[PDB]
């Protein structure tokens, strides 16, 4: 039932994904496209995750573009979804393509209370350049995100 489970996940309906998490299923299956249902997920329902991750989702796993679903929750500022993630085991210091941990793609959109939990309470490498020689601070800077510049250099 790979694709109806991605397809709930997707949609952000609990409800069917936990009556279809009833049946014997992967939850790791791949969807019409490659995709796992924690992959397509419709961000914003840690539940969801949650569900998955305890199916044993892998959460690690990369698109073509090698971005994982921790990217994608930084990036967006969805932080309970991205801790949860953490709470099982997900790599915080994943790479994408460009070498960009999920602390660069928070800092990068400014999402500071992302960016406070990854510097305080995750094992991101703060000091990790990216393939172009630039750290999430940098990023920060680089696109005017003040706040969590101070943020970074404040503890760190």
């Amino acid at each position: 039932w790979g694709n109806e489970l991605a397809s709930a996940a997707a949609r952000g309906d609990l409800e069917q994904l936990t009556s279809l998490l009833q049946n014997n299923v992967n939850v790791n299956a791949q969807n019409g496209f490659g995709r796992t249902a924690l992959q397509v997920m419709k961000l914003g329902n840690p539940e969801i995750a949650r569900r998955l991750l305890l199916r044993g989702a892998n959460p690690d796993l990369k698109d073509r573009t090698g971005n994982a679903v921790i990217h994608d929750a930084a990036r967006a500022g969805f932080l309970d979804t991205l801790q949860t993630l953490l709470e099982f085991q997900a790599d915080v210091n994943i790479e994408d393509n460009e070498g960009n941990l999920p602390l660069h793609l928070a800092a990068k959109e400014g999402h500071l209370r992302v960016v406070e939990f990854l510097v305080k309470h995750t094992a991101s490498n703060v000091g990790h350049r990216n393939h172009k020689g630039d750290t999430a601070c940098d990023l920060a800077r680089l696109y005017g995100r003040n706040e969590v510049v101070s943020l970074m250099q404040a503890n760190g």
